[PDB]
């Protein structure tokens, strides 16, 4: 009946809104913050610096809110947006605050059974990582990513918008926006076309794109040879910029 | 000591045999039936509508009988059969009444430490899933089957009888009962000829299963062409007809 | 307040020194041994026969000390040392007492969340198994070395001192001294000239080092070849010895 179980912990200094629930033997550490709406399962650990937003569902045996592995007690935090599901056996640690690296998930994200996201990640909108996918650290994942069961990401990373990796891929470079990639290591394969249409991209759009794979991928170009090949159809599609921005911040080199 | 812990959660509506024993801070939700001789531990999570056999061992941190991922109040069922083992961490998901696909599991088997059956899974008996195996949902084990640590089962995909899958192994297609798979992707090495000696088939038998292998595998023939070849030896040995029906029955393809 | 918090269960036969803590909800079994200055988290599990040693931290939903997998009732034992922490939900078992194979840790390790340590595996010091490694048993970890994430070991290998293991990779063989190993199945890439650099190794070690590696993997030589070709670097420098006693004692061939 009561919203916070009595078998749960609660430290003085965190701050929740009226209506949390927190399920039994759950700890709400020193410094946790957590808006409108959240529920916390049983057997969740939290610890802080952390903002958790509002309407999220943190399940058993989750750790939220670890440390990050420059001098000791520099200011760390994690914060969590709104509408997300982090299911049981996650592991999310925090990032370091003076360098603007902390760790940030965004709104309506999915993050599966023992999936672990590493100090100093960027998660977006969106975004759907599935079981034990791993990211090391200091990795950006955009809006709309899927990342298949076991997939592995090395640190510094970028996972581009709605792109896809395939079960157990190991990526160790960049992945544009749209690509899919598979296998261990991660080599691209294609466009996440199924992602657009369901997102309602114009046929002119997912055209655009499927060209603009073909100039990076299959033409024998340079990095710096698509890049301006790409800059006339990005300035005319948006996705199209997305996919040239994508390969522009590229700066482990994209997967191939 | 009290069989049922007092610092376990028992829901009212949950049926236990009388001899069950729940360890303390589990929780047995609603719609949870529990058989004679079956022993929860601690920290475990049961969420229904389940019904778990007896003689059944349930490890900690576990969350068994979670959600599945067509309508809302849609009834549906997790089946644990007898005398398992489901170590520390293991997820197990529901799956749907109506369409005859709620998650099954049969008798004597052991799912190792963290391994996730995915909604609508089946699992025969005698299997064992070792650690970290993961079945996407819809997969279908057969009796005796051995996934190796780490072994990834794309949706749908039919493991047969006494296959065996390397550690690490990513399992796109169907695999033949009997056979060896190894690597991402899974690729086909050979057959299980040490698990058959094992449960005592003839040399005869054996000696027509190796055939067999040759016939589907290393002679550049179709599935269609194997299929026929096999008629002959599957009408006089059931152990070739196992290999051939789980041949004819891949609707995903076979693993080479 | 109190060291040992109320909620936990300590079993009479359990061994502490006076100022180790205990976190609530934390089961300390029989025959568990613990040393000064020892901090148990929450949930934790530990079974014993087991001897933890001094200033260890054992994290939330961590299962030490469970079944080994001869006879019934055989002794069996779990040893850690002393300055090691064991993250979240990791898995240690124990190993047979009879035959010198109990399960073994030494000190200043770093074992991450979800890591396995199977049945009479051997972990030295100062070593680092990253989230989600897996030793399947049997397995000798020498000092200093470094298994990336969900790095797989086959049962009865053996990792030397300072090697080192890229995410995801499947070791089937033994890894010598200093080698660095990449991919599912792994293969030598190089040496670990890091690892050397932190040791404060000398101009001349690391070269004689990088000299040993090519006599080894690129120079076309057998193993019994290379191994005569190592005899007078091995005689002047230590480092070089333990590079040649690593190949020298490879049970499984080594890791090409
Ligand atoms: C074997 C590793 C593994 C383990 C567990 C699950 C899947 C696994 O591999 C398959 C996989 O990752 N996907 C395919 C799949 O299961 N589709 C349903 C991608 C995927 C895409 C979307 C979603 N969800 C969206 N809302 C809820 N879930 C789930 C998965
Ligand atoms: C590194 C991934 C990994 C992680 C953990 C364990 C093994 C792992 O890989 C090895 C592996 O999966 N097997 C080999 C092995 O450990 N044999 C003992 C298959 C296997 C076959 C049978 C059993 N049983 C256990 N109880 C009864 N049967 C266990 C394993
Ligand atoms: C995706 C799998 C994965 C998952 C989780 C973490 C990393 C992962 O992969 C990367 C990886 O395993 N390492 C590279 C890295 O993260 N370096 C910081 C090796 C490594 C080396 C040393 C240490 N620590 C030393 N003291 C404390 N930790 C940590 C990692």
């Amino acid at each position: 009946m009561s919203l916070i179980d009595p078998r749960a912990i609660i430290d003085p200094s965190a701050r929740l809104a009226a209506d949390v629930q927190v399920g039994p033997w759950s700890i709400v550490g020193a410094e946790v913050e957590i808006g409108e709406g959240t529920v916390i399962g049983p057997h969740v650990v939290l610890k802080g610096p952390t903002k958790i937003g509002k309407h999220n569902r943190i399940y058993q045996f989750s750790s939220v809110g670890e440390d990050t592995p420059k001098y000791k007690g520099e200011p760390t935090r994690l914060v969590i947006g709104d509408h997300n599901v982090i299911r049981e056996g996650v592991t999310i640690h925090r990032g370091t605050v003076q360098d603007r690296a902390e760790t940030t998930i965004g709104d309506h994200n999915l993050i599966m059974a023992y999936a672990h996201i590493g100090h100093d990640s960027v998660i977006g909108n969106h975004c759907i990582l599935v079981n034990n996918t791993a990211l090391a650290g200091h990795v950006h994942v955009d809006d709309w990513a899927i990342l298949s069961g076991y997939t592995l990401v090395h640190q510094y990373c970028r996972i581009g918008a709605h792109s896809f990796s395939g079960m157990g891929s190991a990526i160790g470079k960049d992945v544009p926006a749209y690509v899919t990639v598979f296998g261990n290591p991660a080599e691209a394969r294609s466009m996440n076309f199924e992602g657009m249409r369901r997102r309602g991209f114009s046929s002119e759009a997912i055209h655009a794109l499927r060209r603009a794979y073909k100039v990076v991928y299959r033409q024998g170009h340079t990095v710096e040879e698509a890049l301006a090949e790409l800059a006339e159809s990005a300035a005319q599609f948006p996705e199209v910029a997305v996919f040239r921005d994508s390969i522009q911040s590229a700066t482990r080199g994209i997967t191939r």
